[PDB]
């Protein structure tokens, strides 16, 4: 049941299909869609631990681009209540002198 | 400059495919050790001088192991004849409720090409 | 304001004291109602934040090790006090383990936390 | 083993006392304008089998001089030898509305010299 529309407290919203290859193709949401992939675990455990997955999204498509890029790390919960538990990074280009702070780190709680 | 091998600290290497469209297409060997990777890049970067915004995720799943993983690098191509991509990375573990919180890793990795 | 009692969900609380020149002195009970559960915690604060409605930037460690125990690790959290009918203080933390250098990319832990007063 | 003057490749410096009850103290820099007060804690009784010593401590970047409203946190170990270093992992958060708390926190890493 990873296959959906999911959404967050923010009011981001994405659409993703959960392939058998173990793959996650989707948007994240005209001119705010963005392209996401990322991949999960196909075969999880059943003694009751959540399912590993993560994807990312460049922030460029024909409209904007705000040179970054955000990846999320998580786990899926299944069910009736089902929910997507994740931390994420984000990184900007700059230069090397500003790298140091290039990226900022958060976390996000998704519903379907 | 992306497309290419690359090398890291301790034994990891990956093959990436960076497409017009923006994706990261390639394989991940941690050392049997081959996965799949699949991620995003910013394919009109800036021209100030700036770094290219990227990220990649590696479930770890293959037809030989499955560890009920993932791993999220998230950071920034380095052009020039010392090319380089800096990353953070978070791991997450399929793991049960009560030991969400100890569910994630998170690390740095530098690769070289 | 910063100064009291937080309690996180999860059944652990602190009580901290805000002091003059930016410091937070206090004791960290990781088990509500245990006292073997106690350990010393210290950090900094803002002491003169905006006032155009911002929080106020804080940090404090906590090392696991009192009297009773030693986990052979350290937590440190990052984030902001949020005033209100409800006060919060809103985190992201790291948990670091003692590790060989061969297991140390597996030596530190990412999570969040909010505890309310 | 931990007292003393730590440097990065930044430029960095910070100057440090590690108490007996698992106490740290110092200094976050030798101008004044630059300087800024640390406290933390690490494992005063370490394991003895090859780890590393855990410990942690917190900057708020203000000063008499200056104030960034922010706080950094670093997390990580100190490994002995004559190449003694602390390895840490940051959080750098500051003071923001509501509306821009999503951007408030910055992470890093950072390896120290003696």
């Amino acid at each position: 049941g990873i296959t959906g529309t999911w959404y967050n407290q923010l009011g981001s919203t994405f659409i993703v299909t959960a392939g058998a290859d173990g793959a996650l193709t989707g948007t994240y949401e005209a001119e705010s869609r963005y392209v996401l992939t990322g991949r999960y675990d196909s075969a999880p455990a059943t003694d009751g631990s959540g399912t590993a997955l993560g994807w990312t999204v460049a922030w460029k498509n024909n409209y904007r681009n705000a040179h970054s890029a955000t990846t999320w790390s998580g786990q899926y919960v299944g069910g009736a209540e089902a929910r997507i538990n994740t931390q994420w990074l984000l990184t900007s280009g700059t230069t090397e002198a500003n790298a140091w702070k290039s990226t900022l780190v958060g976390h996000a709680t998704f519903t379907k």
